[PDB]
């Protein structure tokens, strides 16, 4: 009729969680009085020992197993268990702890001994901790410009002794809370931490913006931190870093209990390569410091740099050009696949994200219907009517499209026959006589719809299978493979027609679009995009025939040169351009009225030096991808020959 084991097991479990959370006072309180067969130190000494050892090594995730609590005599119970914990030098597994407990007046306490810090420690043994911190690698652009690196950050903090006494301190803390949007409790918790000394500086917040008037006690210090020079302009590509938490540790035991881990983008994708290995040594020594046991010993390894094909100026110009609207712009050197820019708008501040963003500003990002967190350049979209040039090329190669055949088209709408019900393909300009060249110039959907249907699904898919639908691109960016449609067959004349001018169920991301459109700058050879600068160029030959390319390209120049071309506004720039505009019209079940995406494909047809693909999502009034492309084009044309 005994159930004092219940309380026994529980005490050890309460002691351990107390240490797990760093409440060393609480763990000290659960220990027996100091005496020969009880605790070896007063509770204050005990508190201090854990604070100096466990606090310095930043011990977290202390977890036990095999908890056995057997009784030996009336007022004494033995205990033992296995455990692991994580430190600032990594995990510590296979630890065997053992001890006894004192039962008295209902309560049960721990007969503390040094071996409940670390096993085999005895008497006045000590712990030595040395740390060699490893610098996180930098993500740099094609010319070495920094995209993720270390920077000097403005850190607000207070010096307790300079805060005053009694009411004055309370008045100063109030003022700091106002001027910097902080809580009094937050500030007070921070000043109470044990490492703090009267004249020491205690950090409170990273100041991104001008520095307000500083109240007594408050001060700013420039400190090192991860820094993103392009800020939001490359936020989705690069991602951001955050504090390591237990969950990360569970998965990776080599992770330092305190440190930084990438949360998205390349920071995450290359986190192992960028973090390196933290060095140092945790060991037990006797009272004199003579090494007794080595618990952990690592050699420091600085992370390595990751060099991209990105051009930091193109990236910034690409992002800025989207004017804060929903959209994406991708730019490459089509002959090699180098990714010069990967812009997605809107975006988020990666510096605020890494430096402690409020919960409200974080939700406002995630809840924004325009989704600034998504990587639009890695998200599948219907490619729009720019895709007409792909359908055209396929038709020239298989002989179903004669560039000289002139179609008679009346009005802005057309259906094959009344089996289409109320559906009709729509074009923007009412041009009566339309051949391939005229269809490209005017961006005529009806012409291409008619030609696709004439071609038939079998020939059309035979051309499309030569591209990259279904392929997983070799890039450190998460994405789904492009698709023609949801199933293997369209099983619909309408869907077939629609896919020919780029709507229907096509889903291709801007990077994938750029890969496919590279055939016009490589005489029909497809060049796979690359992001890592040292990577070997990869290509696929004969995706489209040389003759198709040679026929379409001079037509694309007219898209710009011809007074009626849809990209004629770009001819005022006076630079060599082959272009194809497009639109995608998608259905609605909430606004009712459909939304329209606007696109621009452009490249230098004289030197094939650069290529761009840009989308303005849900364009308004007279905005277009084309009206925003001039600055990026000017810059690429000057620099990529």
């Amino acid at each position: 009729e005994t159930q004092a084991v219940e309380a026994g097991e529980k005490t050890v479990e309460q002691f351990v969680q107390a240490l797990n959370k760093g409440d060393y006072n609480k763990a000290a309180e659960m220990t027996s009085k100091k005496a020969a067969n009880k605790s070896a130190l007063s509770e204050k000494e005990i508190l201090d020992k854990y604070q100096n050892i466990y606090g310095a090594a930043d011990v977290k995730g202390l977890q036990i197993s095999n908890l056995k609590v057997d009784k030996k005599d009336d007022s004494t119970y033995s205990f033992s268990y296995k455990a692991k914990m994580n430190t600032s030098l990594g995990e510590l597994k296979d630890l065997s702890y053992k001890g006894t407990l004192d039962r008295n007046d209902g309560q049960t306490t721990i007969n503390w001994q040094p071996n409940l810090v670390f096993p085999e420690m005895e008497g006045n043994d000590k712990v030595s901790l040395t740390t060699q911190e490893a610098a996180r690698g930098n993500i740099i652009d094609r010319n070495g410009e920094p995209l993720a690196t270390t920077g000097k950050l403005k850190q607000l903090g207070v010096v307790p002794s300079k805060l005053g006494d009694g009411g004055e301190k309370t008045a100063n803390i109030k003022a700091i809370a106002s001027s910097f949007d902080l809580t009094e409790d937050a500030i007070n918790q921070a000043i109470s931490q044990s490492w703090v000394q009267p004249d020491y500086f205690v950090p409170l917040k990273i100041i991104d913006g001008a520095t307000p008037e500083l109240p007594a006690g408050a001060t700013i210090q420039e400190v090192d931190g991860r820094y993103y020079p392009l800020g939001e302009a490359a936020a989705q590509l690069i991602g951001y870093v955050g504090d390591i938490t237990a969950e990360d540790i569970d998965k990776n035991p080599e992770l330092s209990s305190n440190g930084k881990i990438g949360r998205s983008g390349l920071e995450m994708a290359f986190d192992k390569d960028l973090r390196g290995t933290t060095g140092g040594k945790l060991s037990i020594t006797d009272a004199d410091g003579v090494e007794k046991k080595v618990l952990i010993e690592h050699e420091v390894q600085n992370g390595k740099d990751i060099k991209l094909t990105i051009d930091a100026k193109a990236q910034k110009t690409a992002f800025d050009s989207l004017g804060g609207k929903a959209g994406s712009t991708v730019a490459t050197t089509p002959k090699t696949g180098d990714l010069l820019a990967l812009a997605s708008s809107p975006s988020y501040d990666p510096n605020k994200m890494t430096n402690g963003i409020s919960q409200e500003d974080y939700k406002a990002y995630e809840e924004n219907p325009e989704q600034p967190f998504i990587s639009r350049f890695a998200t599948g979209y219907a490619p729009g009517s720019t895709f007409k040039m792909i359908t055209a090329a396929i038709g020239l190669d298989n002989g179903t499209i004669d560039p000289n055949e002139v179609l008679t088209i009346n009005g802005l709408k057309w259906q094959k026959d009344s089996s289409w019900g109320s559906y009709q393909v729509t074009r923007v300009s009412d041009v009566s006589q339309v051949d391939l060249k005229t269809a490209l110039i005017y961006s005529d959907n009806i012409y291409m719809a008619q030609e696709t249907l004439k071609m038939g699904e079998k020939k059309f898919r035979t051309g499309l299978d030569k591209f990259i639908f279904g392929e997983d691109l070799d890039l450190p960016i998460s994405m789904n493979p492009a698709q023609i449609s949801n199933e293997d067959s369209f099983n619909s004349d309408i869907l077939l027609a629609d896919t020919g001018y780029g709507q229907g169920e096509l889903l291709i991301n801007p990077i994938q679009q750029a890969a496919m459109y590279s055939v016009f700058a490589n005489n029909g050879t497809l060049v796979y995009p690359k992001l890592i600068a040292d990577k070997e160029t990869k290509d696929k030959k004969n995706v489209i025939g040389e003759t198709a390319v040679q026929t379409i390209v001079p037509d694309l120049r007219e898209v710009v040169q011809d007074v009626n071309g849809t990209a004629h506004s770009l001819s005022a720039l006076g630079i060599p351009l082959a272009a194809k505009t497009g639109t995608a019209e998608i259905k609605e079940k909430q606004d009712e009225k459909g939304k329209e995406n606007s696109f621009l494909f452009a490249f230098n047809p004289d030197n094939q030096g650069y290529m761009m693909v840009s989308m303005l999502e849900n364009k308004e009034d007279d905005d277009s991808a084309t009206k925003r492309a001039s600055e990026l084009l000017q810059y690429l044309n000057q620099n990529y020959q």
